[PDB]
């Protein structure tokens, strides 16, 4: 499923991220946007091996095991294909992981060029949250 800017901001907060280790809302609809497009599905290979799945593209080196990219350790301990349903339980749950190891949201390169101190807020204007 591709999420609506507005709608995904709300599916994101009933699921604990508005201020998930002090990262604004807008953070995570931001990056979520400029990394997947509200697009669930979106997928994406990298040179090697590894593949970014979902809403929040999360890598399968370390977070989701995929079946072929050997380097795996599955820190997320969740098949790759999990992160693509129309259900962003997995993705968050697992993105909750990421964001606390150690580089904030740093670890996703998107948010960082293109978020990172902008008024994410923008992103979360006009909804009911």
């Amino acid at each position: 499923k591709v999420f609506g800017r507005c709608e995904l901001a709300a599916a994101m907060k009933r699921h604990g991220l508005d201020n998930y280790r002090g990262y604004s809302l807008g953070n995570w609809v931001c990056a979520a946007k400029f990394e997947s497009n509200f697009n669930t599905q979106a997928t994406n290979r990298n040179t090697d091996g590894s593949t970014d799945y979902g809403i929040l593209q999360i890598n399968s080196r370390w977070w989701c095991n995929d079946g072929r990219t050997p380097g795996s350790r599955n820190l997320c301990n969740i098949p790759c294909s999990a992160l693509l349903s129309s259900d962003i339980t997995a993705s968050v749950n697992c993105a909750k992981k990421i964001v606390s190891d150690g580089n904030g949201m740093n670890a996703w390169v998107a948010w960082r060029n293109r978020c990172k101190g902008t008024d994410v807020q923008a992103w979360i204007r006009g909804c009911r949250l």
